[PDB]
């Protein structure tokens, strides 16, 4: 009942769009959620933000499980508390092939709506907390390369442009 969507890649200006809150959790929103899950699973990857598939609403899906059967849906997520410092080497479906250390909060408390519009909240640490922060950055138009030096980011940009230089 769902489809894999095209993932935008840096330097696509649409990745800089700031997502709007979801107004109501309609069947249309649930279809977006389902398509985002399908898209996330089509690849090695543990989360996806709607911005990355050119849908500029505050929708995130996550599955950090090894078995890929523990999905989490975050509509209108808000980080309401941050604690501590952590940082791991991150990659991004919208910056394929690039990896870098990103300083993050170690722990976050997040409030969101689930796929059915039910409000909930959770405290996250370790990989879940890092993933949440990475995905919420996407909704703000922010990519992990924005934490890097201009030189490192620009070299990544040029390499990704070369890969798509014959598209369209
Ligand atoms: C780690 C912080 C959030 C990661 C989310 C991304 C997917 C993404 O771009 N979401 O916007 C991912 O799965 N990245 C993967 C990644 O960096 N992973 C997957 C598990 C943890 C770490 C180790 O490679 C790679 C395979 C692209
Ligand atoms: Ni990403």
């Amino acid at each position: 009942g769902s489809s894999v969507l095209q993932v935008l890649t840096f330097p696509d200006d649409r990745l800089r769009t700031v997502a709007k809150p979801v107004e109501q959790v309609t069947p249309e929103i649930q279809q977006i959620v389902d398509d985002m899950l399908e898209t996330m699973y089509a690849e090695e990857g543990i989360g996806l933000a709607a911005t990355q598939v050119d849908i500029h609403q505050r929708i995130v899906v996550i599955d950090i499980s090894e078995t890929r059967d523990q999905p989490m849906v975050l509509i209108n997520p808000e980080i309401i508390e941050k604690r501590g410092e952590d940082g791991i080497e991150e990659g991004c479906l919208s910056v394929p092939g690039a990896r870098a250390l990103v300083p993050r909060a170690a722990e976050v408390t997040v409030k969101a709506l689930d796929r059915n519009g039910q409000e909930y909240q959770f405290d996250a640490d370790d990989l879940l907390a890092i993933c949440v922060q990475h995905e919420l950055d996407h909704l703000a138009g922010k990519l992990f390369v924005d934490y890097l030096s201009p030189l490192k980011r620009n070299r990544i940009k040029e390499k990704l442009e070369k890969i798509k230089r014959f598209n369209e």
